[PDB]
């Protein structure tokens, strides 16, 4: 039966990253951590963003304590708030390698980019989701090194002329990491 | 699982275009590379537009230093926008030969060409997608000589009389092309 | 995944033509050509229209060169125009062998003949198709005689007392022709 | 082998024999291959040739008129007929000048016969013609110049078809 | 033993050309023609030339006769007048496929361009060739239709600031021609 | 047969670089882009240039749509112009690792580097090059990360005291690199 | 597989006692470690300590000097030593504080000793220090606070071997 | 093709060294290190020099971290100046065994000692080279021991009387050092 998750998969082609390989030996011991960040709340008023993944409160945070950390799933989905009946909204989004030079505005120029009309009381409000292509990436966030393709996050906004009252549908990023190897630091708090 | 992406393929027959064969010798490593470029933002007045894919601001750019290149897929993709559902909009489409005397105006009384109504109603924001049958077409888009046959695109836009405040949708053409055999040129810029 | 084209068979049943076998020998070279036919632009009023096939700006067009032209597939496509979800749009037709003594109004009275409701934000605005069953009519539109069973359509529309601004919707009929031996006459234009 | 068909044709060219006249062809640019070809991405000649029709007033104007058959891409001018191998020359009056088996076949085996296809060809057929008419002008055109000859077109050009 | 030609090949890569085939059947007669074309005498004074091969005085007329003409070996040897003793000349060139961009002044930004410093009492006056490379480029200078990567020539002249009485080297491009199927026009003279 | 280009490669040893290793998945197709760059018009007066090959007018733009790429051969190449015979000059060549804290003043307390006297005698002024060891340098111009010991060129210039009227040489630097993985960004210019 | 070398050293980093001070110091940058590796392309740690030799000055004026191994780019502060793992601190003076046993072992086995390659690592190791002085302040250094360890590199770097 | 590099070697004849083995067991771990060293700038006026190779600016600085180190190849380069060609200079050169009790005024009263001249139009300007015959010799330049017979360079340099504004060319020594078990020592800088 039906599934009140909707998706649009990223158009794609074949380009990869370089990664260097932990000395030879014993395994390190890993774990896996996985999360849901609060990245937006569109609807309210036009708005961009450019979110370089490997640093975002939830991220940031969990890995904190590693010196390397993995990226094994990505994706960001779009839940659409009880104002998206009476106030559609645009909503752009795309996946890119961090040093890639693109700005929100250009969603619509650049390959995988696409652009959403959230709300409106004729579309449905199933959650999207566009899983990002890490194949397509540099997966690790964290290194002995720094990468510069690891994934980057573009989201554009066109809100309502006549706005809504509040945020009329929450963006967030869900994924799972794979850390090892700890970092010493201030354990304290 | 439901996919957001939905598409409308055109009615098709054969007709092949005849190409140059490489001449004699080494086969050329050859690349891949993705696009996406803005076809139009419409929805706010009455507009037709037509083009040569072959040459458009991004292809010409990157195959700036490469002596042939075709391509392996392409495709239109119309976005609504949060307008679409307030403002219906018809949206013609079609894909034709570079020397095919049609005009947007004709789209209807062309065999391939269709017609759509976007907002306003149920099912009617997803983004649509009409895939070019490079098949019935000329795909190289730069060789030791010009076609005259390579894709084409015909728009239509009909918007309402009681316009909108901004685009209803935006028409984007993606697609992906090959390319090899480098031309020996001045590199500065 | 979806596909932006719903369509409508028409009940049917077993009823044949006959045909004349041009003298043995050597098969002639034939070609085929498709074709989209605006036939009509319903929706500001009602109206009624009985269309011999054989004889439709496209047809005629494409065989006023051949003795013999036969057909290979026929239908027609309702495409709702933006005016639809405003303005719903009752629409009945019928496929059926010429001298059929049918008029559109009687097409509910008729065995195949069905009718729609184009239109209103409630319904789809999939176009809808009745691709015509020429197993059940006579094919050749164009032979050394006249047949007089070739296909006929019926149409017939109720427009909104409050009529609408323009054309809710328009109606083609597409189809491919195979035809042969060429008609001697002025080819200059 | 997508499946093709032939159709033939013939043009009026010129009307002659009221003034001296000069005529360079670019035979696919005509109103009758123009035309065929319309609906297809292919043709190509199979046959072709210039035939010159004579009027009633040609035996009271004799008219001299040249013509020949070239690819597209040569240099040649009408003033040079006779200078080129296809090249022929005729009266039109009081002499063997009636008879209407006068037609001049183009040899395709020398040219470009595609008319139409992915690309442009430079060597497709073109027809010279040179007239010379009578000092002492006659009232009417003296003889009309046609060209005919069949097409082979596959694959279709996806167009308007209404008309 | 030494042989008063020397040369300088120039630096290559793959990159190739397409071409078209006579329609299959009897083989047409082919003749070769090989020449010599005095395309420039430098020395006096500084200059440039881009020199689209397939026009060039020796070809130009050679083809004029032939529908189809192709290009077997082609090069350019720079003589040493009596002149280069006393007069140091600076000469660059590159061989390019007709649509490249390139000007003589940028005979060093190009990949293949090489400059040579011919005359002085110190260097040598053996003549040198630089072989062109149609592997590099689109050999055939005349067919039924237009090719635009045909060989271009380069040169550029940088003579003596107290400039030598005359022509202090001459530059002249040899090659061989392999034509057919015979261009019908004013063979008179 | 005698060749003009005459080179002079320079002393060596084995030393590493160690690189990024593609990560598990799907080989990209590949394609190799050459070039020549100018590096310095020498000759009129005494002067030094080192730069770090990686980064130039050139490679930095055939680069700009691809992810990975490195150096399949290079060299540097010095043409002697018509002054070189009249005004012999001094120079100075040497391969090193970008981060070696080598100046020009230095090629000769230096392993490799190496000293030539152009024009003024007998043979010298046949082009010379001195083709870089990759072999023990690092390839990788651009990749998932920044490398510090890409091929970096010292050139140290000694020219007459009566100076020359215009450069005696022009130094320049050839070579063709491989590329692939296509950097996803816009395309317009 | 290159030839390889091993190579120690001794590198004084800190002459204490005097006032309170804080350190943070990125070993791969130290006077000696530079300079051996001057010529190479990689160069790593194959053990590594630092150590804290007391001065006369001691044992009349107190100090307490903490000290922390950690990988570059770990966000402590010598304020915090005491907060994190590897974090020790001592006294320095009229107590079992003489005895040179004085080191506190670097474990590698915890971050990159990479100190060379041909690229830029974050994570090598960083030495924090912490000094606590006397109010009354001592004439000389109380104490001296060196790092030692050896190094393994290969791979030659051309450079001006002159000097 | 030709190389800009000649070399004169030295005559030579059987003589050899004698030295001490590591104590028997594990093999110590060896470095090798290469070396250009200026050792002289002639041409502006006659001078000599008396070289024992161990203590030059390069080696002793290498191995000033190693209680052994042998030599494992050596040899002098005459690098020819910018001022060669307007002024000859006579140069001799002589390898020899430390000592050996000769001055460079006697390097023709002795075995493989040989001169030349540099410089003159006439002349060539190709860098020369006389690899020192270690076979001959005592290689290493360290050891737990103080060897007499390390190698002593010897040169003569004879300068045109109306002499030369700067240095006519240069003479570096060149080679290759296996060193092994270290000196303890300042580390600092």
């Amino acid at each position: 039966m039906e599934i009140d998750k909707e998706l649009a998969p990223q158009d794609r082609t074949v380009t990869v990253a370089t990664v260097l390989p932990t000395v030879p030996g014993p395994s390190p011991f890993t774990i896996k951590q996985p999360f849901q960040s609060e990245v937006l709340f569109a609807g309210t008023k036009d708005a961009e963003a450019s979110l370089t993944i490997a640093n975002i409160d939830s991220v940031s945070t969990l890995t904190t304590f590693y010196r390397h950390a993995s990226l094994e799933s990505l994706w960001v989905t779009i839940h659409p708030t009880l104002q998206a009946p009476a106030f559609p909204t645009t909503v752009g989004v795309c996946w890119v390698p961090a040093q890639s030079p693109v700005t929100p505005t250009q969603i619509t120029k650049t390959y995988g980019g696409q652009i959403f009309c959230i709300g409106g009381a004729i579309q449905t409000l199933s959650p999207l989701i566009v899983k990002c292509p890490l194949e397509m990436m540099q997966p690790r966030v964290k290194d002995s090194i720094q990468y510069l393709d690891s994934p980057k996050l573009l989201i554009s906004i066109t809100a309502q002329p006549t706005a809504p009252p509040a945020s009329t549908c929450i963006i967030t990023v869900s994924g799972t990491l794979s850390m090892h190897s700890p970092l010493i630091t201030d354990t304290s708090t």
